[PDB]
């Protein structure tokens, strides 16, 4: 069922960093991770709200499809990236915030609460800002919670359309090669304490999928590249991709 493995603690340890990484072997319903106490603690979900907040946008129309461009509102912001027009693909890909933002907005706070009722989605409370909840407000989530709402998305399971579904998951692509496709959300947790980076999402194989959920203290924006390194370590120690 869940079996806890510590010698990966070394690939946290050998940056001199803390953190958890979760896996789910789908065919043989089992989990494994470093640190099963950490594995199921609760922290804002960050960015990786994305994926519910996209699934949310498009099921009620705020977003018509990936092709839909989203002007930028002319506001200079810290990162480049941001300042420019944007789809759902490339607003998930470069994490532009100020576009969720405004989807939330057009959500609502009423249907934003139902919805992530009806996806079992963490503590399920949006307490705060209906556009920055996720980062600042009362929502939790686990990596083990965030690896079961992820398996309902794969199999089509939450209560939205199959549509909507899709098409998140065409968003969440962000590496395919001959060997694996990853899709995943990556999250950066700095608004209240303690700082955390997240990576969640899944590897798909020929003949199996490996759910996963990562997250690691995150005191400045120079570990963010350990989020996928530290998970990629671990998937390649377990043979899961060469
Ligand atoms: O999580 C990602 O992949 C991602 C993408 C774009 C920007 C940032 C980011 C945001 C804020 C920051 O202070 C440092 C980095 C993260």
């Amino acid at each position: 069922e869940w079996q806890e493995n510590k010698s990966w603690n070394a690939h946290f340890t050998e940056h001199k960093s803390q953190g958890v990484v979760v896996l789910w072997n789908e065919n043989k319903q089992q989990g494994f991770t470093n640190n099963l106490k950490r594995a199921n603690q609760a922290f804002l979900p960050a960015s990786t709200f994305k994926i519910p907040n996209s699934l949310i946008a498009l099921d009620l129309g705020v977003v018509k499809d990936e092709h839909q461009v989203f002007k930028w509102d002319g506001q200079t912001r810290d990162i480049a990236t941001w300042n420019r027009d944007h789809n759902l693909i490339t607003a998930m890909k470069y994490s532009v915030v100020p576009v969720y933002q405004e989807f939330a907005r057009q959500i609502g706070e009423a249907r934003m609460s139902k919805m992530l009722h009806a996806f079992d989605y963490g503590n399920e409370d949006i307490s705060g800002n209906v556009d920055s909840f996720w980062l600042d407000g009362g929502i939790r989530i686990s990596a083990t919670e965030q690896i079961s709402f992820l398996r309902k998305l794969y199999h089509n399971k939450l209560h939205v359309s199959e549509r909507s579904q899709r098409i998140v998951k065409q968003a969440m692509l962000t590496e395919a090669n001959g060997d694996y496709i990853i899709r995943a959300k990556t999250g950066y947790s700095t608004r209240i304490e303690p700082k955390i980076g997240w990576w969640v999402g899944w590897v798909e194989l020929d003949d199996n999928v490996w759910f996963f959920a990562m997250n690691m203290d995150m005191p400045t924006s120079d570990g963010l590249g350990l989020r996928q390194a530290i998970t990629k370590e671990v998937l390649k120690q377990e043979k899961i991709i060469p």
